[PDB]
């Protein structure tokens, strides 16, 4: 990968040109493949949707993640943007390392949250959480090529749903290098439209996680610069399997097969050798 | 002796007077999702598990297959019949070899189909595929538990729809010694009453493959045992999966979510240390 620094650089442009554009969340290859070959131009890893795929709740050993970065980048052709949690540690030495591994891994951009995992205190402290974020910058700019790392703001995920911290986080996430700022859960316009203007620098929010709906032109009026998923696709796919599920326990009945995509299609898809639009 | 356990609740499914579903998950979260939708066994699927690897049907490898059946058998915690392709290999010590490996692996069944992979000679001659049943049978009694051998006959698969061939076949299979005799792709009521009167032992019918629907009741009418979807589940999700990427690059909205298993009901049910209905 000369590939990895061309898709690294097509990646960063995706966030400087006009409008917001969607990022959406595959959690296997399939999945990756048939993203790209919808015409997207950059893909997200979800670790609620691997989880799902694993058969366990949301919350992810660092090397199973690395090694799903890497299916993500071989499948998709396209720039990868990896959730690495929260670094997979409480240390910046850790929170480094791991912006390098998912680097090595293939991904161009990667997001590091400040929930600590711990009830007690769910959120590290502002300090501790910019010194955290200040390390994965300076590993993200000792790579050779660009590496758009997105800084999470767990606050409305985790009982404070409090704007003025969370925009405050934000504001000093980015002061510390991070090129793109988000925090889960906040899904109100006016609230969303506060952050992008305090912010100024990239926003991504994400769709279909709680509360309401907006459209990505909606987002995009309200400053938004990216718009993701997280798990959602596979919670939609799952919500299809599951209506399957019930349609044969109940009735005994194979009528969902009718909307399933045909055999002879996806099999002509996955045959090509790349992702084409097709 | 859980494989063992497994093993017997899965051959008694086959001797209980009726039909039964037997349905395809393609990773662990599906498996124990159909443990927890109250199904008694599951069979993988060479296709969905294909799909879920960005790979066109029949491209995966047998250690692949493997480490994937083993897989599903513990998330699962249910009798699993694995999908064996042909065996993995035109040989019939390949096939005998491929049965251990994959009761090695955990499962308590699985299909050896009578397909070459050869576009010009598709689909074994007579002998050789009955020699081929006969060494995956031999590798089955071999075994310390019933293991649920299905044979497979294709030919509806690769264009020769010629139902007395292929319960000459199936007839040919079942005297070699398959428990199980599954031709996919026929799912016309007259030619599957006409298979089940002429195979007489148990008889897995696809649904969802291709061609015309039938309910597990109307199938059970017609003499069949076992009633599978191949990769029909899998192809069902990344149905819905498809129109939301579709809604998304057309329109720019997320409605798609709505219809989805909400994150707190899926993180629940996967937080439980079993599948408990
Ligand atoms: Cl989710
Ligand atoms: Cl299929
Ligand atoms: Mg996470
Ligand atoms: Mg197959």
């Amino acid at each position: 990968s000369d590939l990895q620094a061309r898709h690294a650089e097509a990646f960063r442009a995706l966030h400087t040109r006009p409008g917001a554009f969607i990022i959406p969340n595959p959690w296997d290859a399939g999945t990756a493949r048939l993203l790209a070959m919808a015409g997207f131009e950059a893909l997200a890893t979800t670790s609620a949707g691997y989880a799902f795929s694993k058969g366990q709740p949301d919350n992810i050993d660092r090397d199973a993640m690395l090694d799903h970065i890497a299916d993500l980048v071989a499948a998709g052709g396209l720039p990868v943007s990896a959730d690495l949690e929260n670094g997979f540690g409480d240390a910046p030495g850790t929170v480094a390392e791991t912006i390098r591994l998912a680097a090595e891994a293939g991904a161009v951009g990667g997001s590091i949250e400040d929930a600590t995992g711990r009830a007690d205190t769910p959120i590290y402290a502002r300090d501790a959480s910019v010194e955290r974020i200040a390390a994965a910058v300076d590993a993200a700019r000792a790579l050779p090529f660009p590496f758009t790392l997105t800084a999470r703001c767990e606050n409305y995920l985790h009982g404070r749903r409090d704007l003025d911290d969370t925009i405050a986080r934000l504001v000093a996430y980015r002061d510390a290098g991070a090129d793109v700022l988000y925090a889960p859960g906040i899904t109100d316009a006016d609230e969303i439209a506060a952050v992008t203007r305090a912010v100024g620098a990239p926003v991504n929010v994400v769709m279909g996680l709680q509360g309401g709906l907006l459209s990505l032109d909606e987002l995009a009026a309200l400053g938004v610069k990216r718009v993701s998923v997280g798990g959602a696709l596979a919670r939609a796919a799952l919500g299809a399997f599951l209506r399957a599920a019930t349609e044969m326990r109940r009735d005994g009945t194979f009528t969902f097969t009718q909307a399933a995509v045909p055999g002879r299609d996806i099999n002509r898809w996955f045959a090509a050798p790349d992702n084409s639009p097709i």
